[PDB]
């Protein structure tokens, strides 16, 4: 009976571990969430989460917190984007097993 946002809360510590996602993967995930329908992130949000000056882990933490707070649609789309751009990691998520 887990919702997509339940899954995301469950998966967040795993997803944010160093090495798990690369900058290229996180950047493409952000683009995926901004460039299509539904538009999960605004352009300004997308720029903030891609900002090369902040550590990837901090940006990723902040993105996942943002999606958790934004509801089921946003959490679901994150999982679709993760499948597209980081499939091996997507297959290993705690919430799958």
């Amino acid at each position: 009976d887990q919702t997509y946002c339940d899954r995301l809360v469950q998966d967040t510590p795993f997803l944010t571990g160093h090495g798990r996602l690369s900058e290229q993967q996180v950047d493409r995930i952000i683009l995926q969430l901004n460039r299509y329908y539904p538009q999960i992130l605004t352009n300004k949000e997308a720029e903030k989460f891609r900002n090369p000056k902040a550590s990837l882990r901090v940006r990723l933490c902040d993105l996942l917190s943002h999606l958790q707070r934004s509801g089921e649609r946003d959490c679901q789309e994150f999982y679709r984007a993760l499948y597209i751009h980081a499939q091996p990691l997507h297959s290993r998520l705690p919430s799958r097993h």
